[PDB]
RNA sequence: UUGAAAAGCCAGUGGCGCGAAGCUACCGUGCGCUGGAUUAUGACUGAACGCCUCUAAGUCAGAAUCCGGGCUAGAAGCGA
């Protein structure tokens, strides 16, 4: 029914700096740089300083927006607390592999940016796959047959996860039985 | 049949054997191709709906598929 004015707003950590500028929300912290094209959205993004504090907050707010364009407010503000999550603390996804009779090989390609499976299902054919851009993958030590990816953009270490996850999908047989693969087992912070 | 020999000719290709050349047969030989976008499907982050959610915005992989490329022709089209 078109209502008036849904704005919502969220707190900036002072570590980190954030311009906005034409939907355009480029972040920076200790870990990196982050960039985000918000242009798609139809909504009003401003930053609000607290001048006798200092701090910095993040309103985003639409005019007479159906249900469906007001949805799109927190969609927005949780993509931009993940950008800060990515740029201060990092994000860390966890793989397991998981068989029953044939352990899965895995190698690591120069740089921790390209994975090679090589004995799922003592199948000969060698499965290759590339990690985005930085997102890094390494073998951990501490648990057995598991894979580390390690990056800056959620979207981008999830991604690279499902990947690795899909590179090695059972077929032709009933999967409930066939549990063989890689799937996700932990999603975190890398500090 | 030309007197004979030799050498020819007629029987509309006299008949038979071999027969080069050309033509020709899976009856012989050579060759027949790879970038993008996507369907079904499976997924990422993510609200709506404080949780959840492949979907609402955004995003990924994806086919004897489509398009392009390659091959054939080359327009009251054109260049040096
Ligand atoms: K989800």
């Amino acid at each position: 029914m078109k209502t008036i004015l849904s704005s919502e707003t969220m707190d900036i950590p002072d570590g980190v700096n954030i311009k906005v500028k034409a939907k355009q929300i480029e972040v920076e912290g200790p870990r990196g740089k982050l960039t985000r094209n918000f242009k798609h959205l139809n909504l009003d993004f401003q930053l609000i300083k607290d001048e006798e504090t200092g701090k910095k907050k993040l309103k985003i707010d639409a005019w007479f927006g159906s249900r469906k364009t007001t949805a799109a407010i927190r969609t927005a503000l949780s993509h931009v607390e993940n950008l800060i999550t990515g740029v201060t603390k990092g994000y860390r996804y966890k793989m397991r592999f998981v068989y029953a009779h044939f352990p899965i090989n895995a190698s690591i390609s120069g740089g921790n940016k390209a994975i090679e499976i090589r004995n799922f299902l003592g199948e000969k054919r060698v499965r290759k796959v590339d990690m985005l851009e930085g997102v890094t993958v390494v073998r951990s030590e501490k648990v057995k047959d598991e894979l580390v990816l390690d990056g800056n953009d959620i979207e981008l270490v999830s991604r690279s996860a499902a990947l690795i996850n899909q590179k090695c999908h059972v077929k032709n047989k009933d999967i409930r039985k066939f549990l063989d693969g890689i799937y996700v087992s932990e999603k975190g912070r890398i500090v």
